[PDB]
């Protein structure tokens, strides 16, 4: 039915949480996991992360104890999501926000927290927590140097674990109807894992609690697990630290799984591809840890894994295949890059032009020709498409269909220059280019022209239908 | 309580819809609107857009009539989301996806549907619908040339308006408790506006229905409203077309408001800043139309506006202030760019260096022993290591802490412990640009390599304290 949202909400803070739980049947079938892999889609909150909860939570406590008045300044060290939640809470309830986050974190978090009118100071990535230039040390410095400023310190604020203990874990319990055998949580500040594990062990002691920390962090026990990449920087954001946070109660968790960047990102992309959850990299790390931990489980029992934040915070970072290739990470078993490598192989556009047969030079027009002259030339030459010149780059292509339809639509005058009706989005290529790169370029441009700018002697235009015909010529 | 999600969900398709309605009290107070401006946060769906609904809906219909079997190919022209929704439905229920979208649409939509294993064909932006190179014409061509391919044709499929008439409008009715005075909807395919307006007028005929169309489309009535920028391309994606779709029943809507790109984007940024809803540009267009239409309303009555999709699809496009300045769009009334322009003004780093009095190098391969000796003998705290063909900065605090942390041996080269993220500046640069650059780099170094020092945000705050 409609219980939580059947009414009107006073602000966006009332729309955080209440995230649904989805069964990842397809992903489990892909990785061959017999038990039921449940996913807590915390990334569908208002701010798109679990930390939104704690943000609101801390503010509520700060307002319930009278320690916060309107117009004050709020300071918080964060990896980006807790800053987002506190920025939402401040923009709603009238507080000033200043965030301290390392330069390792994505630019989307910085831009969206700027959209909430929050000042953002970046800290060096390689800095240790003891340094005065760390996000926490710099936040303390800012609190010392600013009037009416406050740090809620999610690393030490009891609201962070207490609310995951109060509402989030209760949500997981009500959705799983009490039957939970394993729960896998990423280890960042440690509040989410501490709270949820404590509540579930209280209401279901048979449930195992597994924590995920990236190779480079020191949050796993024993220290034999951290020796892989001791204190080595990683690309995944949100989990792992060079110190044990005050809220992290490592005694509530049973197992620890170390996950690297490559596995985390490949599993996040597999999540997006097979399940359809627009989720972030830390969730890929958590899901890889869950897949490695619950392999010994059998059918019927449920292993619950949390997906902290959405792909929105890493839109340019790891959804783009170019950046995932720059870091040498396997995209996925079934992906478009691998599909195009398998289908096309070492085929170049020269092979396609030879198999079809160009043996021709497409017509040419000076890009300022009148529509009368270009229509006369097109009717006398019998060709359909034409390419307009440059004057100094290339302008584009034009077909008789657009000519007629724009002339009759009142958008192309007969005395108008041909540049006004040409297609302006194009991609330059060369006969030596492979089919995979031109296929990737077709993802962003409708046409692809060859050998632009010896001499500018283009051979033809290339679209996706040509690639489909080339695939049809094979078996 | 917990009614719709208190249980387990079989797939992501069960997470579409059920979006909450929020009262934009702060935005109304900013723009001086007396009535209650309610916002339907359809961007909070699983796929982050309203079109997800119709996507699922069409697939359900295609499966309810047996017209769809496993392994088939699905083709659909879309501005971006209806492709995302159908890609989700196909990846879940085992269908192949091929999308046709104009090059005008953002790259985030294409990348997100590529992550869903969907083929993406781009079409020219200026092409008309009758052209064979339009997304709809090219989709028809693909249907002709591909085996087992299907187009559900959201422009003509009755599922698109029928489901907004069945569940979405019923949702808004149940949350608003029937009392709705005005409904403001963007005009894209026109299915959502038709469905929602028809259902609400059936269950509340006194409610006025106003449609929002961008300056450039011809969907408004009368045609005197489209004459501003006739058939000229605009930057907002999702709303407006050069033809009336088959599902669009223009007779159900009363008013029409034309909105430009600048107003739409500035209002979307104002939505994000004042309310905290990560929404797209079409939502800004709809909200500007609502602010222009419901101005005559009074306290107590409610004007509901749809927020189609989230900022996720335009992260690089219009959330970035650089692109908003490249297109000459006013950022916002209260924004970080305007705040720094007001606080800093035309101040450059020369003025800060003169007011503070900073009168004022390592080859990046000296051993830690020698650098500690130099640091103790020179009494300075920070040092900057040079280049060989710039490497970064290093302080004694990080030196000591990395020595004790087991990461920096005394015989190790200093490059291993230096800070690698840096930003280059020059004394002529203003304070606003270095403040914007500090959003991405912790330090900022000036300018032969004869730099005088490093400047961070605390220095800018001290400079602001030295003024006023
Ligand atoms: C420490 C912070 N992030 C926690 C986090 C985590 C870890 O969640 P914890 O509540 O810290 O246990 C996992 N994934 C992402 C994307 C995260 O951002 C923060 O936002 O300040
Ligand atoms: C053409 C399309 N426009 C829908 C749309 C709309 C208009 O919603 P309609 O259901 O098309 O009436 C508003 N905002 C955005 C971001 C949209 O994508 C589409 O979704 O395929």
């Amino acid at each position: 039915a409609d219980g939580p949202y059947s009414g009107i909400l006073d602000s966006v803070l009332d729309a955080i949480g209440n995230t649904p739980m989805v069964r990842m049947k397809r992903l489990a079938k892909v990785y061959g996991l017999e038990c039921d892999l449940l996913a807590k889609c915390e990334f569908m909150s208002a701010g798109g992360s679990v930390k939104d909860r704690i943000g609101k939570a801390m503010v509520e406590k700060a307002e319930r104890e009278g320690r916060l008045k309107a117009g004050d300044t709020l300071i918080e060290p964060t990896s980006g999501n807790t800053g987002i939640g506190l920025a939402l809470a401040a923009a709603v309830r009238g507080y000033r926000m200043i965030v301290t986050m390392p330069a390792k974190m994505s630019a989307e978090k910085s831009n969206i927290m700027k959209c909430l009118g929050a000042e953002i100071v970046r800290t060096p990535t390689e800095a240790a927590w003891n340094d005065e230039n760390s996000h926490m040390g710099v936040a303390a410095k800012l609190q010392r140097e600013l009037e009416n400023a406050h740090i809620l310190d999610q690393y030490n604020n009891t609201a962070n674990p207490m609310v995951h203990y109060d509402v989030t874990a209760e949500e997981i319990i009500t959705q799983c109807d009490g039957d939970i055998d394993m729960v896998v949580i990423g280890a960042g500040t440690g509040g989410t894992i501490t709270g949820i594990g404590r509540k579930i062990k209280e209401r279901c002691p048979k449930c195992k609690v597994v924590g995920v920390d990236p190779k480079g962090s020191i949050l796993a026990v024993p220290d034999s697990l951290n020796d892989e990449k001791r204190l080595q920087s990683y690309e995944v954001e949100g989990i792992g630290y060079d110190f044990v946070p005050g809220v992290l109660d490592r005694k509530v968790v049973d197992e620890w799984v170390k996950v690297g960047d490559a596995e985390s990102f490949t599993t996040a992309r597999a999540i997006i591809r097979n399940e359809g959850l627009f989720v972030g990299g830390s969730s890929g790390a958590n899901v890889w840890g869950a897949l490695q931990a619950a392999r010994q489980l059998k059918k019927g029992q449920k292993c619950v894994v949390l997906l902290p934040d959405s792909s929105r915070n890493y839109m340019s970072k790891f959804i783009s295949d170019e950046w995932m290739a720059e870091h040498g990470f396997a995209p996925e078993d079934g992906a478009k890059v691998k599909e195009r490598e398998k289908q096309f192989g070492g085929a170049r556009i020269r092979d396609l032009l030879s198999e079809t047969g160009a043996t021709s030079d497409v017509p040419f027009v000076t890009a300022r020709l009148s529509v009368e002259d270009v229509i006369k030339m097109m009717h006398e030459t019998k060709v359909k498409e034409v390419i307009v010149t440059e004057d100094s780059k290339l302008v584009g292509v034009l077909s008789e269909d657009h000519i007629a339809h724009s002339l009759q639509s009142g958008r192309c005058a007969m005395q108008s220059p041909v540049k006004d009706i040409a297609f302006k989005k194009l991609a330059k290529a060369l006969p030596s280019a492979y089919l995979r790169d031109v296929a990737k370029a077709l993802d962003f441009s409708p046409y692809v022209c060859v050998m632009d700018e010896e001499c500018p002697h283009f051979l033809g235009v290339i679209t996706r239908i040509d690639l489909l015909h080339w695939l049809a010529t094979k078996q």
